[PDB]
């Protein structure tokens, strides 16, 4: 690649368009019991990140990382459509050091890319104020948002052996929504959406 942020992009597409594969195959716009349990999913997934974006020693390097937070957000969907505050049935991981980041990366490049279930979101008649608040885009929109979120992940400066362990991280995260997922939704563990599926 050229930097680490597209290093960790092309060492983890596959798997996130094998995510984007499967979230689709699930149907979460189907009906409002799916898209609650696609917000279930969700809320685990944003849990589990949530001492990431709290990181005292991250937040020295990235400036108001600790806002970037989306958990409140789902949470807040959850109680719109009259359900509770979710809990994973098992224990959540609670990533650390040089793999956090890629965590990290995971989580919010998962905010960049959320234009399209967003746009469905819609069809629901669930917005950035009703429904489908976690998914909304950042005030200052998405591109520009994640523009200086890269700039400060390639100011980290890690060296080539901490890029390979955030990277792995990276790919344990979305490795780790698709657990989620198949749990959420009754599949078979390591299940994926049909072969051949493009995203
Ligand atoms: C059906 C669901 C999904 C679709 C259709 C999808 C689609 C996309 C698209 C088109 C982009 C690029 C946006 C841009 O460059 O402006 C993107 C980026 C991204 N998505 Fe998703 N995504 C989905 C789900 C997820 C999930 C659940 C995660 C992780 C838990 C995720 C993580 C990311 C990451 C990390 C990037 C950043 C890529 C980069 O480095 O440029 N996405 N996604």
């Amino acid at each position: 690649a050229l930097t680490f942020a597209k290093r960790l992009k092309a060492d983890t597409t596959a798997v996130h368009d094998s995510v984007d594969n499967l979230v689709m195959s699930v149907q979460p716009f189907v009906s409002k019991e799916n898209y609650i349990k696609f917000l279930k999913l969700q809320s685990v997934f944003h849990k589990a990140v949530d001492h990431i974006y709290k990181d005292a020693e991250l937040n020295k390097a990235i400036p108001e990382l600790e806002y970037m937070a989306r958990y409140d957000a789902v949470t807040q969907d959850l109680k719109d459509l009259g359900e509770e505050p979710y809990k994973f049935d098992k224990e959540l991981p609670y990533e650390a050091g040089n793999k956090a980041i890629g965590w990290l990366y995971c989580a919010e490049g998962s905010n960049l890319g959320a234009a399209f279930l967003f746009k469905h979101a819609q069809k629901l008649d669930y917005n950035g104020e009703h429904g489908a608040r976690h998914l909304a885009p950042h005030p200052d929109g998405r591109g520009k948002h994640w523009r200086a979120f890269v700039e400060h992940l390639n100011a980290l400066n890690l060296t080539p052996e901490a890029e390979a362990e955030a990277i792995q991280g990276a790919r344990e995260a979305f490795a780790f929504y698709k657990v989620v997922l198949r749990e959420t939704f009754g599949l078979a563990a390591d299940a994926e959406a049909p072969e051949g599926m493009m995203p």
